[PDB]
């Protein structure tokens, strides 16, 4: 149960493509970048990440959560590879722009603004909220008197 950043082509796969599957859930499989790898290994049932728009849109659109332990990938028959099933939980109000992570200097210290070329990134608590908060996700119904 960590913080994660997944970065995905809409041209690939797009966000209704994961919301329709969100009870389904798809295997992150084909990851022959070790440095993503070793992320995902760390990730477990109940993990989080910000399903982030590469090439086009460059913005963080909603909320993936990991729903299978970290298995051998299906594409190796010698067990060298690992993946994960991502689904869909809810999107964010107001989808965060990388331009919008250039916008927080707090944020601009995050590893999406160091390795744009770094898959899957390492989100903290903190980082984690910032970003989910500035993407207008303020669910205030909590009190309103």
């Amino acid at each position: 149960v960590a913080y994660w950043l997944v970065k995905s082509e809409p041209s690939v796969w797009s966000w209704d493509q994961q919301v329709a599957k969100g009870a389904a859930g798809e295997a992150w499989t084909g990851v022959r970048n070790h440095s993503a790898k070793l992320h995902m290994v760390a990730m477990r049932r109940g993990d989080r990440a910000f399903y982030y728009h590469s090439n086009e849109g460059k913005e963080i659109v909603g909320i993936a959560e990991i729903i299978r332990e970290a298995y051998p990938d299906p594409t190796d028959a010698s067990g060298k590879f690992v993946c994960v099933d991502i689904k869909a939980d809810k999107p964010l109000k107001t989808p965060v722009t990388l331009a919008a992570v250039k916008a927080e200097p707090r944020l601009a210290d995050m590893a999406l603004m160091k390795y744009s070329r770094l898959s899957v990134q390492p989100v903290t608590a903190e980082e984690w909220k910032l970003v989910c908060k500035m993407g207008g996700l303020l669910e205030h119904h909590h009190h309103h008197h």
